[PDB]
This record gives structure tokens, C-alpha cells and sequence, in this order.
């Protein structure tokens, strides 16, 4: 009787997640924190660009451009 | 005497749906939860990219970037 | 002495309509329901992509990306 | 002492207008109705795509994605 | 002790201006009216597209897509 | 104990600034005025298009499409 | 029991940060200030365009077009 998206992100704290953003951006990282707007705090994050992988470390991601968030299987 | 879009989504719970997003993204998965902004929780989700299928598993999709959702026939 | 766009959509219930969206999407389907934000419920819908036609069936379309809706003559 | 954009649209009722939208869309038709958000109802509308004309008839256009509306001189 | 953007546009009434919009649109015309949202009423307007010049005459432009407005020297 | 972005802009009045906008636009001009929404008034402005400079003069820029503002060094 | 994104940014004051924006813009600089909307004040900022570095100095970045902010490791 309530949406479970929030419960899902809470369950993802500490897990690696795949995040895709507007303008064809693809990021992977450990989800450490997030808010109701889907703004995210990732650690050990990395960008995947045309097969290249660039480690970034800590990353704050604005929710407005997030397409989806998926815990890596 | 009321729009039936929400009713359609409720009826799609547990069914596979095709979801297209901004920037030509195409995703398929089992609809498990959603809210009034069309934010979605999908299970057994996959992206269709250039004819290939990438399995992702659990996926939270932001409604703001959703173009359409269609239960797979 | 009032805009007649809503009356036009009401009159299009049950008719086939052409809908184009942001990012060059073109869809055709039977309009079954809609709301004041132009969110739409289509049945027997199909996507037209580069000459290809993909049948989808039931489709919920977010009005925010809708460019136009035109009852098929 | 007030903007006249609204009066211009009122004056275009019944006239053909050229309308361009986001993502390079170009449409023409007779303006039959409009609101303050620039949502439009066109009759005898047609899309101009790569120099070719596609007749659509009645068309509801969302103002959110309109760039400009220009009554056709004629 | 106040922003002077509004004053500038007021001073441009009756002048020819260059207006550039989202998606690479470039327009020239005489500014006849405007509002606080930068919506514009132009007369004797023309579009400049890849070297082509198409005369349009009267044009109502939505401020939301305006990039800049520059009265022509 | 407060953001200093507005103070930076205030300090930029009279200086030439580089402004880049959505859709790859690059502009330069003297910052003369601005508001809390980052709408800008530029004088002696110019666009840089494909390496070439096009002088425009006075220009009103909408903050919504602004990516960044940077006073030109030296 | 609260999101830690804001605290991450506070901790990054005086640090080198990598910032990516809409339309494929990539910027590097020292974070000097910021607000709740992710508008940023950067110093010794530079743009990375096609693999080359363009030094810009002081830069105010609008949060609305920011994709992510990542403190350089
Ligand atoms: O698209 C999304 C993804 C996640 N959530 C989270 O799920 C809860 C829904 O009420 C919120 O706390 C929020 O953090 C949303 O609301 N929307
Ligand atoms: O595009 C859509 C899909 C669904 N709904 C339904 O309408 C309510 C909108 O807030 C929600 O509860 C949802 O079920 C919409 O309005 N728009
Ligand atoms: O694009 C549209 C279509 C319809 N409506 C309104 O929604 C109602 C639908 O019956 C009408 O009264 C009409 O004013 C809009 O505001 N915008
Ligand atoms: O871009 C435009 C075009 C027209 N109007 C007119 O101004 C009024 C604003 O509420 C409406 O009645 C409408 O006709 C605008 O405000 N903005
Ligand atoms: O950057 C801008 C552009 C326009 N305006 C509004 O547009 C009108 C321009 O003369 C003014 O009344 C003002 O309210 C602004 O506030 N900021
Ligand atoms: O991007 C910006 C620029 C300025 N300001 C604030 O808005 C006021 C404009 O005069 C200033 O005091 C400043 O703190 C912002 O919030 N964001
Ligand atoms: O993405 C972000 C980054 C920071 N903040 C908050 O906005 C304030 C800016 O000073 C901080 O206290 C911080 O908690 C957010 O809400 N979202």
C-alpha cells in the first residue's frame, strides 16, 4: 500500500550500483547515501566512456539527470 | 469520469513492461512498484542497446525521464 | 470564451491518433484516456522508427515530452 | 502598458500560422484555439519534414515545446 | 541598485534584435513587445538557417527557449 | 557562513567574462548587470563560433541556459 | 539518519574537484564555495576539451546543469 522504491535504495546502501544519466553517461560506484530527489553519494566511483574506465573515487550525483539506478548483480 | 492511467499501471504490477526513456534508452523488466510521478521499480530488468541485451536485475527508474511504459503483449 | 483543446481530446477518445514526442519518437495508437497534463493511455499502439513498425499494444505516455497529438484523418 | 503577445494570438484565430518546436519540428495549420501556456489547436495542420509536406488535419500542440508561432503573411 | 536587464529590453522596443534559441535557432526582427518571462513579439522577423534567410513577419517567441537577445548595432 | 557566488559576480561588474551556454554556445562580454537567476546584461559582447568572433554589442542572456561564468584572466 | 551529500561538499572546500555538466562539458578546479542547489564557485578552474586544457581562473558554475561533482583523489 506504498511505493517501495525508497526501500530499494535503502537496501542498496553499501552495494555497487550502475547509474546512467542524461547525455549518455554511465557510472558505477558504491552507494553510500541518497535523498528523496535521488541525489546520490557514491564512493569508489568510476565513469565508463566508450570502453574506457576512469576511476573518480567520491562522487556526488544530481538526481535531476539520473535515468536509472541498478544494484550490480 | 476519471483518467485510467493509474489503473493501467496497477494492472501491470508483476507483468513485463517495455520502458523508453530520454536519450534513446530502451529497457524491459517486470514492474514491481511505481508512484504518481511514474518513478518505477523493475526486477529482472535489461537494457536493449544496439540490438544486444544487457541484464541488470533490480532497477529504480526516474519518471521524469520516462517517455512511455507499455506492458509487453 | 474558453480554449477548446480539451474538448478536442475528449472527442478523440476511441479514435486513432498520431503522437510525436521529444527525441524524434513517433507513435500511433487508439486514444483511450488522458488527463490535463496530456499524459495519455493508448491501445493497439505502435512505434514508427526509420520505416520500421513495432506493435506495442497498451501504452501509457507522459505528457511532458509530447510535442503534438493528431487524430488520424 | 501591457504585453501584446496575447492580443497577437487572438488576432491570428482563423489564420494559417507557422509553428516550430523543439527537436527541429516545423508545422503549419489554421489556428483555432490557444491558451496562456501557448498550447494550440490547429486545423488542416501539416508537418514539413525534409522539404516534404505531411498532412495531419486536427492537431493539439503543447506550448512547453514551442519555439515560436508566426502568422503566415499570405 | 537594481538589475538593468529589463530597462535594456524597454530601450530596445522598435529596434532590430538578434535572438538565438535552443536547438540552434537564430532569428532577427524588430522587437515590438515583451514580458518578464522574456516571451517576445517580433515584427518583420526572419529565420537564419545555414545561410538561408526565410522571412516570417510577425512572430511570438517563447522566452523559455531564449538563449540571448542582442539589439543589432 | 554564506555562499560567496553572488559576491563574485558583484566583483565582476566591469570585467570581461567568458560565458558558455547550453547547445555549445560561447560568449564573451563586459558584465554590466545581473540578477539572482544569473540572467546577464553584457556590453561589447561577442560570440565565438567555430574559432571565429562575431561582435554583437549589448546582450541580455537568460540564466536558465548558462553553464558557467568566468571573468577573463588578465 | 540524514543524507551526507552536503557534508561531502563541505569537506571538499579547498580541494581539487572534477565537475561534469550537461552537453559534455568537463571542468576541473578548486572548490571555494557552493549552495544547496549545487551552484559552485571554483578557482584555478580549467576546461578539458578534446584532451586539451583551457585555464579559466575563477568560475561560477550553475548547479542546474551539473551532472556530478567528484573530489579528485
Ligand atoms: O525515483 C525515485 C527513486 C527513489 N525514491 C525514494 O523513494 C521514496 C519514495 O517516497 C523517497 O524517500 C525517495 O528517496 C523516489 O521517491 N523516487
Ligand atoms: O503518466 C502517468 C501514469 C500514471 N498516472 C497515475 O496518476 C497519478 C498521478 O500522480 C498516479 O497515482 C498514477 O497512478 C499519471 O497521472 N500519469
Ligand atoms: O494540451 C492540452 C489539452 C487539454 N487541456 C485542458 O484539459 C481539459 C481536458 O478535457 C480541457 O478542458 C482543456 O482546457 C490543456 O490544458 N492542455
Ligand atoms: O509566449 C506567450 C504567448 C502568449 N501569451 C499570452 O499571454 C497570456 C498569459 O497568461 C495568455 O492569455 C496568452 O494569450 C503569453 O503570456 N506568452
Ligand atoms: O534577464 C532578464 C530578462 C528579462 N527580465 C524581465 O524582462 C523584462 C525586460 O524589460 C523586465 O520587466 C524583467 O522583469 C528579467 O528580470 N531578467
Ligand atoms: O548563481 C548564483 C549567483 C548569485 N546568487 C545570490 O543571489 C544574489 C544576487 O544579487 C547574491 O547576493 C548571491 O548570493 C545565487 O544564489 N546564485
Ligand atoms: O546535492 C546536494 C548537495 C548539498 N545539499 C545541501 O545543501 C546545503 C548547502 O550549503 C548543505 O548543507 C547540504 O546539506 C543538498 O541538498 N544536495
Amino acid at each position: 500500500c506504498f511505493a517501495t522504491l525508497g526501500a530499494t535504495l535503502q537496501d542498496s546502501i553499501g552495494k555497487q550500483v550502475l547509474v546512467k544519466l542524461r547525455d549518455s553517461h554511465e557510472i558505477r560506484g558504491i552507494l553510500r547515501s541518497f535523498d528523496q530527489h535521488v541525489n546520490l553519494l557514491l564512493e569508489d566511483a568510476e565513469e565508463i566512456i566508450d570502453g574506457n574506465v576512469y576511476k573518480r573515487g567520491t562522487m556526488v550525483v544530481r538526481g535531476e539527470n539520473v535515468l536509472f539506478i541498478s544494484p550490480v548483480p
